[PDB]
């Protein structure tokens, strides 16, 4: 019922799946992704929330509450780890099986069941999007997106349309975002931010009602900088 990748459809993967887990691991990996969203998690024995006090979204700031549009958007400074939303944004790579940066970073709060989801396919495509169950993460679950190297815009632009698309689609109404791109895949900070605005902007015009909030979480002062000052 949930549609878990936008895109069209390994020694490596063979020997994460073939490691052992605990019953109650077994337990948390076996819940059907549709009902991760809704699922009382602290019921399975084995969960836990690695985040001490997530972030909700009543504690939120959209940048202009008055606006349309604006009032659907945040800004966070902070990891997206932090946010209990439904959705969080990971930026992978076309393996889709952990890395450095934020992908990392994702992995380790997650937890080791986060890398044995991504196990179960075959990657991600540039510009496309795979939904995971997160796990230890105070939100619900994961978009792994992977954006391109180098600055094509119609990639990074499908990117944020294939994440957005894929919580229209399943019903989440919520989305942290991280950076994609920026830094090692030389996405330059400033046009890949007036994109990840832009493409926000526009699905929250056409598709109003089904989205509450779109935090952008700026892990570091210079993204925090630049998406406040492309939003005025």
């Amino acid at each position: 019922e949930f549609v878990t990748y936008s895109g069209e459809e390994s020694p490596t993967r063979t020997r994460i799946l073939s490691a052992a887990l605990s019953p109650a691991e077994r337990a948390i990996f076996d819940v059907p992704i549709e009902k991760w969203l809704s699922i009382d998690r602290s019921s399975l024995s084995g969960w836990k929330c690695a985040v001490p006090r997530p972030v909700t979204i009543e504690q939120l700031r959209p940048v202009d509450p008055s606006d349309a549009i604006l009032r659907h958007i945040a800004l966070y400074r902070g990891p997206v780890t932090d946010l209990q939303l439904d959705a969080i944004v990971n930026a992978a790579n076309t393996r889709c099986l952990g890395g450095g940066g934020v992908d990392g970073a994702i992995h380790r709060v997650a937890g080791p069941l986060l890398l044995r989801e991504c196990a179960t396919f075959n990657g991600c495509q540039t510009g496309e999007c795979r939904l995971t169950k997160g796990y230890q993460l105070p939100a619900r679950y994961v978009l792994h997106t992977v954006g391109p190297v180098g600055e094509r815009p119609d990639m990074l632009r499908k990117c944020y349309r294939s994440i957005l698309s894929l919580a229209l689609k399943n019903g989440l109404r919520s989305i942290g975002f991280c950076c994609v791109s920026t830094g090692v895949y030389g996405y330059p900070l400033l046009p890949a931010t007036r994109i990840a605005l832009g493409e926000t902007r526009k699905f929250l015009e056409e598709h109003g009602g089904a989205l509450d909030m779109c935090c952008f979480a700026c892990f570091q002062e210079d993204e925090y900088k630049t998406y406040e000052k492309c939003v005025g």
